[PDB]
C-alpha cells in the first residue's frame, strides 16, 4: 500500500491474556490469598484497620532470582512487624519516564534489546506466581491498559500516575481496576490532579482497553471505592506537616475523607537514597502526633544502594525503627 | 470471578481499523493526494524543497462544521502563499495536558460525557476525508499506538512527544509511521530526548501496537527517514538565535543534519496568544540572516482568539506578512 505500513516490514499477533493465564493459572488458594490481601489493604485505606500500609521494594525488578531473594528477606521482615505494618512488595518491572535504557524484564527479558515481549510476559507471570505463593501481597503501577489484563489478577495494590490520567482513551481506568489504588500528585506538585482522579475513580466510567482475547475493547466500570492520594513531591518535597495539612484541607474541600500515602522516594528524597529514612521518620513523628490521614509509606529499596534505592540493611533498620516507634499510636486511631 | 473484573460491569469489542476504513474508505484520488503531500513535506524537511513548512490550526477541534469553516479559509490562504509557504492544517482532536474536561470529538462526539468512541471515530474520519477532499494536507500528534491504525492514513505529518518516547512498549513507534515526524523537545527544555528519538526513528525497531483487526500485535519497523526537531520551549522559550544555534550544535554532535521546526505556541509564547506572531517573525528574521536549520513553523490558530489560540485575522495577517518577507532568501539555501 502507498499510505499504510510503508515502514512496517512484519506484524505478529501477540499472545493474549487468555492464553497467558491458561498457561500460568491461579490456584484457589492463591486467588483467596490475593482477595484477602486486597481486602486488608482496602481496610487500611478506609481506616477500618489500624496498621500502616508499607509498599516497599526495588526501584525496578531486574531478574527473577534477585527478586526472589529480596522477597525472602522481605517476608522474613514482614512476619516480625505485621502487628503494626502491612508490608507489600512493589514489583515494578519498568521505570517511568525514560528516553533511554533497558526496557525491563517483560519487554526485554534476555537483556539484549531483542524486544521479546511474549517470553517476558511468561517470565514475569511465573515470578509473580512464585511471589504470591510465598504469601506476599504485591504492588504495581498502572502505566497502560494492557498489562492489567495480563498480570493484574496477581496484584493487591496499584499506583496511578500521569500515564493513566493524562490519556483520554483510558483516563478513567482506575475506576475499573479490581485492586485498591493510590493516586500520585502532579509532577509540579499539584494535588488537584490526584484529588480529582481519586474522586472520579469511585464513580462508574468507561475507558478503552483490551479484552481477554487481546482485542481493543470499550469497558464500562463500576467505580473503585478504595482510593487514596500519594504524596511524592514536586519541584520541592511535600511530606512536611504543613504540606500534609494542605493536602488534608484540599481533600476535605473536595468532600473526600483525607487518606494519603507518603512516597519517601523520588520527589521527597530528590533522587537521593540518603533522604528516604528522613522522610519516613518525619511521617512517623506526624503519626505519633495524632495525624490520622497518613495511611501508608512507599519505599524504594534494593539489596544494595546507590539508583535512589536504599540498601537492604537500611530498609531493615528503618522498618524496625518505624515499628518500634509506632507502638500503638496506630490502634489509637481506629 | 472474585479477582477479575470485580469493578467492571460491561465489555464490548470496539470497531476495528479494518471495519472503520471499510465504512469510510479513501478514494484513489485522496490516496495519491496524501502520498504526494507526504512526499512534499519530506522534501521540505530534507532541504530539497525550498518552501517553509507551516503547520497551523486550532488548539483542538471542537466540532465538524467549525473545522470545515476554518478549513475553507485556510485553503484559500494556502493557495495564495503556496510559492513560499506549504500550509498544513493541524487537526488535533484530543488534547494532551489535562486530567479533567471534555474528552474531544473522538471520545465524546455528542459532547455530553457519553464516551461514544465508536461514533466519534466515524465522525472524525468523515471530517478528515472531507478535509482531504478540500485539498488540505493534514497534521496530527501521535499520543497513542492505536489511533494511527484508525486514522493515520489521512495525515501527512505527525508530532511525537513524551507520550510516545517515555513509554517503553512503543517508544520507537515513529520508526514505523508512514508520514514525516517532528520530535518535540522535553518539558524541561532538554533537546536530548527529541534528538535521540529523531535518530532512533531512522533505524529499524519493534513496538507493541495493534494490527488492522484490532488485536494486540508486535510490529517490526523499517525506519522512518523523514524526521526533524520541534522547538516548543521549556522553562523558558527556546526559539532565539542562540537557542537555535545550540540546537544545531547538539544535533550535529549527535550526527544529525540540523532540521527543526519552531512552535510559536506553548513554551515559546508562554501560553499567551499575543506573543505567537513575534515568535514567527523572529524565525523569519533568522532566515533572512542566513539560517539554514529552521524548516518550519507551528501556529495554534482558531476562528476566534483567547486557550492560547490566535484569531484567524491575526493568522491571515501573520502568514501574509511572513510570505512578503521571505520571498528570495529561501531558494538561496538549497
Ligand atoms: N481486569 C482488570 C480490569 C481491566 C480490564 C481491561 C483493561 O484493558 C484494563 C484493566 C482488573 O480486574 O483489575
Ligand atoms: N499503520 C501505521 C503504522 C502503525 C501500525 C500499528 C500501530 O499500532 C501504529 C501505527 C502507518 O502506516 O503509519
Amino acid at each position: 500500500d502507498a499510505l499504510n505500513n510503508v515502514h512496517i516490514t512484519d506484524e505478529q499477533v501477540l499472545m493474549t491474556p487468555e492464553q497467558l493465564k491458561a498457561a500460568f493459572p491461579l490456584s484457589l488458594q492463591q486467588e483467596a490469598q490475593i482477595a484477602d490481601s486486597r481486602k486488608s489493604i482496602s481496610d487500611i485505606i478506609a481506616g477500618r484497620d489500624p496498621r500502616l500500609l508499607v509498599v516497599c521494594g526495588p526501584c525496578s525488578i531486574h531478574d527473577p532470582e534477585t527478586a526472589l531473594e529480596y522477597a525472602r528477606r522481605f517476608k522474613a521482615l514482614a512476619a516480625e512487624v505485621s502487628d503494626s505494618l502491612y508490608l507489600v512488595m512493589r514489583v515494578y518491572f519498568e521505570k517511568p519516564r525514560t528516553t533511554v535504557g533497558w526496557k525491563g524484564l517483560i519487554n526485554d527479558p534476555h537483556m539484549d534489546g531483542s524486544f521479546d515481549v511474549e517470553a517476558g510476559l511468561q517470565i514475569a507471570r511465573k515470578l509473580l506466581l512464585e511471589l504470591v505463593n510465598m504469601g506476599l501481597p504485591l504492588a504495581t503501577e498502572a502505566l497502560d491498559p494492557n498489562s492489567p489484563q495480563y498480570l493484574g489478577d496477581l496484584f493487591s495494590w496499584s499506583a496511578i500516575g500521569a500515564r493513566t490520567t493524562e490519556s483520554q482513551t483510558h483516563r478513567e481506568m482506575a475506576s475499573g481496576l479490581s485492586m485498591p489504588v493510590g493516586f500520585k500528585n502532579g509532577t509540579d506538585g499539584s494535588l488537584a490532579t490526584a484529588i480529582n482522579a481519586m474522586r472520579a475513580a469511585a464513580q462508574p466510567h468507561r475507558f478503552v482497553g483490551i479484552n481477554q482475547a487481546g482485542q481493543v475493547a470499550l469497558l464500562q466500570t463500576q467505580g473503585n471505592p478504595d482510593g487514596h492520594v500519594i504524596l511524592r513531591g514536586g519541584k520541592a518535597p511535600n511530606y512536611s506537616p504543613a504540606d500534609v495539612a494542605q493536602c488534608e484541607k484540599e481533600m476535605e474541600q473536595a468532600g473526600l475523607r483525607p487518606s494519603l500515602m507518603v512516597d519517601c522516594s523520588h520527589g521527597n528524597s530528590n533522587k537521593d537514597y540518603r533522604r528516604q529514612p528522613a522522610v519516613a521518620e518525619s511521617v512517623v513523628a506526624q503519626i505519633k502526633d495524632g495525624n490520622r490521614s497518613i495511611i501508608g509509606l512507599m519505599i524504594e529499596s534494593n539489596i544494595h544502594e546507590g539508583d535512589a534505592c536504599i540498601s537492604w540493611e537500611m530498609t531493615d533498620a528503618l522498618l524496625r525503627e518505624i515499628h518500634q516507634d509506632l507502638n500503638g499510636q496506630l490502634t489509637a486511631r481506629v
